[PDB]
């Protein structure tokens, strides 16, 4: 394990994820309320998705070997396997807080799947140039989702209670910086142009997913706007 | 790329599917409707998923050589990860349109999902007789959802608005025909027997992904239909 | 397929979910009631997807050799893809019955798939010590489901209809206790310690999953609570 430079960032991600899921499963036992409850489950499996692929890279289970650029490059594909879940948990956060529409919800899940699964296919990818067709695609449909949190959900939460659409514009602001940082660390990276070396790529992607998961929780369900209004 | 004769099938119908994706998108621009957005959204996501799936078929990631018959046979696998996304998506949209009751909605895609899921099996396996047990199989979930189409559907339409009755017996008619071509290309394919060169059902496939996808959703997009009865 | 003394058990298993899935299919051919369906569409799929998988196994697609122990060790991952989807089918059918709320669906389903997940990826883990961490994590999901099956959900199922009440307490605890079984052979059979030989385990398996499905489902189905309350 000790073998990989990275390790150390791999095993401070396994730690915060753990410890994020234990905190948010302790702190939603005292919860009745069936529409807290709904936000405490996508919340907390959030990071217990995200620590069962974070010990799998730690043990060397989600790592492989990709040849391109007349090398082998070791690609982490356990973060996908990650981000497949827990991106769409998280929009599904944001969605249910501002009571959105249906279609609109599967648009964006979908956009979400459309995303990743392009991200994954660009870092798996053996043609050098092409690895960049992939994420160009994958960066489109990052747009389009960071539209639909502007220009059709903000205005949706206005009309809503003052507590949800106060906790709805920080978590929206939060999503949309912390989002935009992926498709630039990957291009930069190990995956992309090879500038910014593995074990700082990691270092970096740790904060992010940290910051976009617990970070994101602790906002959230610290927020009187996850529970019905009630007397 | 153009090392393969098929190649000019798959940049047609990726151009043919980016194009469909575009037109769709910008047409549910102007759409408010949350009925409509529904329909609209499942509709843009099905072209949007194929184009990525014929874009990873050209460039040549969807592609795996699989022994059977003492040759190293070419199998395009991506076409199963297309069709497991996006032939729920097109039975959801009919599926809605006549307002379907939840158990049949699940047995649909549940009929669906066995019916990419043994094709698949089937189109990887290296035993030449087994290859035609998994086709089997598929067969029979597809006559399974072509059964539950025509008599569980057909007489919900009739109850239900002109508008929708009218345009769902015509996406009816064109699903029942163009998905009961699939097993037989497959089948007389390079899949199966491999009477049919790949070249040849490469753009067979295209022609048929095409009219199910873009043709359907043309049908279905320009309907009153997919709007609710409104003043 | 007879070169493998396990494969009897696996045909035993094949034909045993094959005559399940045609038994409940005929039995639901004379059901309208909306709720009815749900239940039958769910606990029809269940039997059918494990026919599929056990099928896979029989004819040899469904294993692989994994490295551990200084030896290549015949791993049947087909059954994950099988319990993939029907486990939380299964849990779906239990929750139902109980009116559930959404959160507590999604907890279940959610911890379900990090269960089967992360059995998986204990099967297929080369460094041996580490296939039992995997074994640990995902039986720590498998107590909370079955936490939330008591604690959750019994004194859900007393506010119900009497024939609710009796059928959901009889179905969780056949759960309950088959499903605890399921670490107990994985451990001690040939992905864990290796002290029962496959051929055992495949038995034992077999046993437990169709008393799991098609047990289970006999149960379910010939309840009068798959009905809505109706004169
Ligand atoms: C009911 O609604 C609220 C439940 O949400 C909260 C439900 C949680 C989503 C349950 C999911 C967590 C599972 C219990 C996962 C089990 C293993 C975890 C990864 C635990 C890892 C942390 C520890 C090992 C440090
Ligand atoms: C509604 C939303 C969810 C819409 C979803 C959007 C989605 C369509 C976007 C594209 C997803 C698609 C790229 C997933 C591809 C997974 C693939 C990378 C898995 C690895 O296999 C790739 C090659 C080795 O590089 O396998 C070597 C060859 C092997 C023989 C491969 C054969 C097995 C195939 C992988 C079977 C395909 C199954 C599905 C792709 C499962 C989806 C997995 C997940 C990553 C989407
Ligand atoms: C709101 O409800 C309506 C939105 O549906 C419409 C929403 C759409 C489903 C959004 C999904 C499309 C994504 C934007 C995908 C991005 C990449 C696309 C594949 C674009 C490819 C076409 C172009 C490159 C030719
Ligand atoms: C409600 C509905 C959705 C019901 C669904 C119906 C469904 C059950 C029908 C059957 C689906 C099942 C056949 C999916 C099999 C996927 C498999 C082909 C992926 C490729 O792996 C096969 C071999 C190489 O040929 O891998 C070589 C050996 C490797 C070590 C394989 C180990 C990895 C396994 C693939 C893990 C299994 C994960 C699940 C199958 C994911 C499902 C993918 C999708 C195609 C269904
Ligand atoms: C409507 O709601 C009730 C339908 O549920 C019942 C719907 C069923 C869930 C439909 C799913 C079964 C499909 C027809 C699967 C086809 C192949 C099966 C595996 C048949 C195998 C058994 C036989 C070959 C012995
Ligand atoms: C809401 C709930 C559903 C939450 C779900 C909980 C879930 C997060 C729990 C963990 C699931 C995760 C372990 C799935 C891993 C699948 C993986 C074993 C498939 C086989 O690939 C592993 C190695 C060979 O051993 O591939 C060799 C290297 C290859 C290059 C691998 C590259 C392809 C990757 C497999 C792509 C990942 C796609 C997703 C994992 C699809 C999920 C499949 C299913 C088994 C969950
Ligand atoms: C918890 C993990 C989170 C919130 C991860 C978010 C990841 C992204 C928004 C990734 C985006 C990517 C692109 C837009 C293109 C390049 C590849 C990706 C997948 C890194
Ligand atoms: C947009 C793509 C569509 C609508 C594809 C539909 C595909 C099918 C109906 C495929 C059916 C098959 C069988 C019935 C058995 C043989 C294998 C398949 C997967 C080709
Ligand atoms: C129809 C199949 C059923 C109901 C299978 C249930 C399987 C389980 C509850 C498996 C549990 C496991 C663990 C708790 C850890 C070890 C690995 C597993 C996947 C066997
Ligand atoms: C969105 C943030 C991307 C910028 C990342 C900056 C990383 C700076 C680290 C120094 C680069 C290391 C190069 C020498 C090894
Ligand atoms: C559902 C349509 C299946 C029939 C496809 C007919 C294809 C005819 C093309 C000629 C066959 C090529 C054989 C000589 C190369
Ligand atoms: C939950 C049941 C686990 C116990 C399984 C008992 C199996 C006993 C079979 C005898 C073991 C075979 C060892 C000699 C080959
Ligand atoms: C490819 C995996 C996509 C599914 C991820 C799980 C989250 C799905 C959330 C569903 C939102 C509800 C839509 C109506
Ligand atoms: C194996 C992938 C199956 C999921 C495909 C996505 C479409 C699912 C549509 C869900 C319909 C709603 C059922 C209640
Ligand atoms: C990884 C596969 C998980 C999906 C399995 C299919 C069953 C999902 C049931 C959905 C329950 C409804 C939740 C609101
Ligand atoms: C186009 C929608 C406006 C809000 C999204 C801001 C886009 C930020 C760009 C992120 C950088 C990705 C490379
Ligand atoms: C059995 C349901 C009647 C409607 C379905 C028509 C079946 C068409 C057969 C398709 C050919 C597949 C090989
Ligand atoms: C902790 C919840 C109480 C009900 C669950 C009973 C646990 C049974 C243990 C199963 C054995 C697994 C190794
Ligand atoms: C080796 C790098 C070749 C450049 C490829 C860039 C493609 C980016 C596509 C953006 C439209
Ligand atoms: C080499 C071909 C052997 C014939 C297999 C046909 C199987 C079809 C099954 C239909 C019930
Ligand atoms: C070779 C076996 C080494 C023992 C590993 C047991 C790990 C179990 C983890 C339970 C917390
Ligand atoms: C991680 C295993 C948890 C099992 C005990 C349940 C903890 C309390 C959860 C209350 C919903
Ligand atoms: C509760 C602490 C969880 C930390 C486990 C993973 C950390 C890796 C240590 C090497
Ligand atoms: C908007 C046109 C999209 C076409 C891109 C793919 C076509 C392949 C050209 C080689
Ligand atoms: C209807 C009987 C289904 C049994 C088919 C599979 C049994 C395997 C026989 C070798
Ligand atoms: C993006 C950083 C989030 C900071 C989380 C702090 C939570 C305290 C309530
Ligand atoms: C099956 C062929 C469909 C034809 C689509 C034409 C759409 C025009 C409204
Ligand atoms: C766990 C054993 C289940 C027994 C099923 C018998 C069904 C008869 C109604
Ligand atoms: C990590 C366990 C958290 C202890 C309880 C915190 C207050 C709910
Ligand atoms: C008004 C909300 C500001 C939140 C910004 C957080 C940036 C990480
Ligand atoms: C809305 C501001 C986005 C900031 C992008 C930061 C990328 C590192
Ligand atoms: C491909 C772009 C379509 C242009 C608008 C068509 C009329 C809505
Ligand atoms: C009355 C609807 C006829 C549609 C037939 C289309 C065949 C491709
Ligand atoms: C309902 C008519 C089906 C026609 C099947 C055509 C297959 C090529
Ligand atoms: C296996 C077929 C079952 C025959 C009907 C049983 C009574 C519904
Ligand atoms: C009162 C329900 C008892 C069911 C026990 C079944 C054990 C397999
Ligand atoms: C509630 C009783 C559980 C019994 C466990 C049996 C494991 C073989």
């Amino acid at each position: 394990i000790t073998g990989r430079p990275e390790w150390i960032w791999l095993a401070l991600g396994t730690a915060l994820m753990g410890l994020g899921t234990l905190y948010f499963l302790v702190k939603g036992m005292g919860v009745s309320d069936p529409d807290a409850k709904k936000f405490y489950a996508i919340t907390t499996l959030v990071p217990a998705i995200a620590f069962t692929m974070y010990l799998s890279m730690l043990l060397g289970y989600g790592l492989t070997m990709v040849p391109f650029g007349g090398e082998q490059n070791p690609i982490y594909w356990a973060r996908y396997a990650d981000w497949l879940f827990t991106t769409p948990l998280l929009l599904l956060d944001l969605a249910l807080l501002v009571d959105a529409d249906q279609g609109t919800i599967l648009a964006l899940v979908g956009a979400d799947g459309i995303m990743i699964g392009t991200g994954l296919v660009g870092a798996l990818t053996k043609v050098y140039s092409y690895r960049f067709v992939w994420w160009a695609i994958s960066t489109a449909a990052m747009l389009y989702i960071l539209y639909v949190l502007f220009f059709g959900f903000t205005s949706k939460a206005e009309s809503m209670r003052p507590e949800v659409a106060s906790t709805f514009k920080v978590l929206r602001n939060v999503t949309v910086v912390l989002w935009s940082a992926y498709p630039v660390v990957w291009l930069i990276g190990s995956e992309g142009a090879g500038i910014v070396p593995l074990n700082i790529e990691t270092l970096l992607f740790m904060v992010l997913d940290v910051s976009a998961k617990v970070g994101f929780g602790l906002i959230l369900l610290r927020s009187r706007a996850i529970f019905g209004e009630a007397e």
